[PDB]
């Protein structure tokens, strides 16, 4: 039709900045990306760097900002992950082939994916946006820092905030753990399972990452015994195929003499307690007079957890769900806010973008659900990534995609010692690859 350019900043170059740095450019948009880092891709950068406290609680703390372990592999099949027009499939020549690969060949794949897509040479490196403010008709300034010590600011038709919310932890309640002299670290800090040789680990969470840690951890470990409190039946239980792994409920008290007792009524002299209990959203730059709010990991209102009805569409969020498969989702969000942002498709008035917020938590609330689960979209997420593509008229998530996720979550959660190895659907793993010719 006839559509309009606007000049946008980005803020983060991790996969959510990366592909909506291309969605905003196909839409004719100028954009400015800011990264704090010196390269792309966010999270995927391993890093042994660890921050100084071992909690990450001290609020003057250097920040590190990936939480990936060494010998982090997938929990997604490759060909569920990719970019919808970018399949994640095997390099040419070389590279980790495996269809469960390791940190490193998503960072590869993403970095292929900065450079096919020209947005790499185009991230401004160690630049950290440290204030976005609203200006007097409806303009933004996003001031950085940096690396020198020095810093600068730029005014923009509108900001989408791409930072992740994979670095500031959030905390176990632990009885007791005042008086309990042993160490204790959040799993942000979790690289490599050697220094735990011979020690006795408590690892308090209840996905299936906190599962990957305990068996890394196990590898050298005296002991690993994992407080999951959605476990209410069948505890100690031996965790399959290893000798030194125990799965209990909760931790129901610690004791000044280094003890942990479990629920269960299992009892052990512990040397280390890692909470493996997540992150919390996190935008100290952002400065919305209240407008946009973080409270008990809500952010917003949100209209479709993108836009903030009042500020809407010259403030958005990409990559701010979770239980979802992220890099499609963003890359559908960021196809929306360009879509709208050009005037080729929009958004409805103020008011409907906050009654619909207003109803989606009255939903939430008429069925019990709390707060912190309301960025959560696990069990629909492919419908939502599904309205968005009809929203921006893109093709919808493709049934082998929904299939394979379906297997991968029922394999993760039966089998979390060996699916990344053992599968059974290279039927699904066939239809992928057909759909994948064109590109
Ligand atoms: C342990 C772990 C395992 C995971 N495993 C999988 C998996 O197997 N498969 C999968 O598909 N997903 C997985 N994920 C999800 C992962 O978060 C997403 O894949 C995706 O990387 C989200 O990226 P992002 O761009 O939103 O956030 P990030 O990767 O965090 O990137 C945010 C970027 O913004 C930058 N930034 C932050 N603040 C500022 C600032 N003030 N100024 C300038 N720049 C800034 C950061 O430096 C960073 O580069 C995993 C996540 C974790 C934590």
């Amino acid at each position: 039709l006839s559509l309009v350019t606007r000049h946008v900043a980005i803020i983060g170059a991790g996969a959510a900045g990366l592909v909506t740095a291309r969605e905003l450019r196909r839409e004719g948009h100028t954009t400015t990306i800011f990264e704090r880092g010196s390269s792309i891709g966010g999270t995927w950068i391993y890093t042994p760097d660890t921050e100084p406290d071992p909690m990450s609680q001290d609020s003057s703390r250097p920040i590190v900002h990936s939480s990936l372990y060494k010998s982090l592999r997938t929990n997604l099949p490759r060909e569920v992950m990719g970019f919808l027009d970018y399949p994640f499939v095997e390099k040419t020549n070389g590279g980790d082939r495996r269809r469960f690969p390791g940190h490193e060949e998503v960072l590869d794949y993403l970095e292929r994916f900065g450079r096919e897509f020209g947005v790499s040479r185009e991230v401004g490196m160690e630049k950290e946006v440290v204030r976005v403010d609203m200006e007097q008709g409806g303009k933004w300034t996003v001031k950085w820092k940096g690396k020198d010590g020095g810093g600068g600011e730029e005014g923009f038709d509108a900001v989408v905030v791409c930072n992740g919310h994979y670095t500031e932890p959030r905390f176990a309640e632990i009885p007791g753990i005042d008086v309990w002299p042993g160490k204790q670290m959040h799993s942000h800090n979790y690289r490599i399972p050697e220094p735990f040789h011979d020690q006795v680990v408590v690892i308090i969470g209840s996905s299936a990452s906190a599962v990957d840690i305990s068996r890394d951890v196990a590898r050298f470990a005296k002991e690993v015994h994992i407080a999951n409190r959605s476990i209410t039946e069948g505890t100690p239980a031996k965790q399959p195929g290893y000798d030194n792994m125990w799965l209990h409920s909760m931790i129901k008290i610690t004791h000044n003499d280094g003890s942990v007792v479990f629920h269960d009524g299992c009892s052990v002299h512990v040397d280390v307690i890692m909470h493996c209990t997540g992150y919390v959203y996190n935008f100290p730059f952002l400065n919305t007079n209240g407008i946009v709010t973080v409270d008990d990991n809500r952010v917003g209102p949100l209209y479709k957890h993108v836009f903030p009805p009042l500020l809407a569409p010259s403030l958005s969020f990409v990559g701010i769900p979770w239980k979802i498969v992220p890099f499609p989702l963003c890359e559908l969000q960021s196809k929306w806010i360009a879509a709208v942002l050009s005037g080729r498709i929009s958004l409805p008035t103020k008011k409907e973008m906050m009654e619909d917020v207003e109803a989606y938590y009255k939903q939430m609330e008429a069925a019990g659900i709390p707060k912190r689960y309301t960025h959560n979209i696990g069990h629909n997420q492919f419908d939502y990534d599904d309205w968005l593509a009809n929203e921006c008229g893109y093709s919808c998530i493709e049934e082998w995609r929904r299939l394979m996720y379906k297997e991968v979550s029922k394999n993760r959660k039966e089998r979390p010692e060996s699916y990344r190895d053992e599968w059974d659907d290279d039927h699904l793993v066939a239809q992928a690859r057909e759909t994948f010719s064109k590109f």
